[PDB]
């Protein structure tokens, strides 16, 4: 039970079990959960893919640059539980 | 290339060939970038779980009812992932 790495597995699989008319509306609004996850997972993987080609993959920049703009990247994250974020801001 | 979905596997084999003396540093700071991402994507799982458990396993809630509460977790949900930092608070 509860394993983390299933969660998006178990709600695909409540969402297929889903077939009676009544429960139609329901199955609609997990769709869309679905969609906003995935596409949450997906930006977070561009994340990688976005600093593996600004810093990683750019030998013009020395180790020591790199090194920081991988520290850098890492404490962004690692502050997010602390952040103030403004849903459609100016 | 740039598959999204084996972005992290790309930086797990950079890693891995990152084995230069002088290039330490740099793959111990890689090594943080990787947990922390990986902590990153446990907390979005457990965000599904959580949500599951409270919302969709309870057989006491009517499908209305379960309905609503999906529809509103999907609105925040949204207005989180366009959501811009301004500020962090130390603790």
């Amino acid at each position: 039970k509860q394993e983390a790495h299933r969660a998006l597995e178990l709600l695909e699989d409540y969402h297929a079990r889903l077939s009676e008319p009544q429960d139609r509306a329901l199955r609609i609004a997990i769709e869309r959960v679905i969609r906003i996850f995935k596409s949450r997972l997906f930006q977070a993987l561009l994340d990688i893919q976005e600093f593996y080609e600004l810093t990683l993959l750019d030998d013009s920049k020395s180790i020591q640059q790199k090194t920081a703009e991988t520290l850098q990247i890492a404490t962004k994250w690692e502050k997010d539980g602390q952040a103030v974020k403004i849903a459609d801001f100016i």
